[PDB]
């Protein structure tokens, strides 16, 4: 089986100045090697699943290695502890959002520990939480929730998207477009909560704020057809 040193040797390959730039941008920080997510899918199709590898590369605190340990994680053996270490290392929102989110959706204890998360009143804990719902909305059929829980999670983004953490905004509003085009039970409402809650302004840091409309990027899928097209988040 392929080994920690290997698969560093072999992502550090893939790095390219571009796509790290991007990166860094976006808030990652050195160790940082660039690899383009499809540049994976062969390292990834050797590997399958290896807990015990995803753990080392985590730990590198390297994002591409953090990446890559999701994509090669076992969420099914994960526990809510080891949840719960992997979010207290993703410092930026691609790792929450994009890496610990994505593990979780994929989990048996998704919903439980995302609320845990929602609630916890930490920016990119929460950011991961509603992000793990956007997933979960698309690998899930919609009798796996609460339509009562979905109406409720709905008017805490009306209520308090304006004043959330700029990070939990970005995935409050990703909330807003994932149940209005994959939760059909709550497409009506969504849409009604997309037109009050109007333009998100997510500030970031080293570039200019992000201005998100769930109501248009909501009405664009409606164009093409999407009501009730349900996607499993694609990673590599
Ligand atoms: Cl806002």
């Amino acid at each position: 089986s392929m080994d920690f040193k290997t698969v560093m040797q072999e992502l550090e390959a893939l790095g390219k100045e571009r796509t790290k730039k991007i990166y860094i941008s976006n808030g990652a920080h050195e160790p940082v090697f660039g690899v383009a997510t499809g540049a994976m899918k062969p390292i990834a199709k050797k590997i399958k699943l290896n807990q015990e590898l995803a753990e080392e590369l985590y730990a590198t605190g390297n994002y591409d290695a953090m990446y890559f340990a999701g994509i090669i994680a076992d969420p099914k053996a994960m526990s809510e502890s080891d949840f719960d270490r992997w979010i207290d290392g993703a410092y930026f929102y691609m790792l929450s959002d994009y890496v610990v989110a994505v593990t979780l959706s994929e989990s048996n204890i998704a919903q439980d520990v995302a609320d845990k998360w929602i609630a916890s009143g930490d920016e990119l804990k929460m950011s991961a939480g509603w992000s793990c719902y956007c997933w979960l909305l698309g690998n899930r059929k919609d009798n796996a929730f609460s339509e009562s829980k979905i109406s409720d999670m709905l008017e805490m983004v009306k209520d308090t998207i304006h004043h959330s953490p700029e990070r939990t905004k970005s995935a409050m509003n990703n909330f807003l477009n994932t149940v209005a085009i994959s939760y059909v039970p709550l497409h009506e409402k969504a849409v009604e909560i997309a037109k009050e809650v109007g333009i998100v302004e997510v500030k970031r840091d080293n570039k200019k704020s992000s201005l998100l409309n769930a109501s248009e990027s909501i009405q664009k899928e409606l164009d093409r057809g999407r009501l009730g097209f349900k996607r499993k988040y694609v990673r590599c």
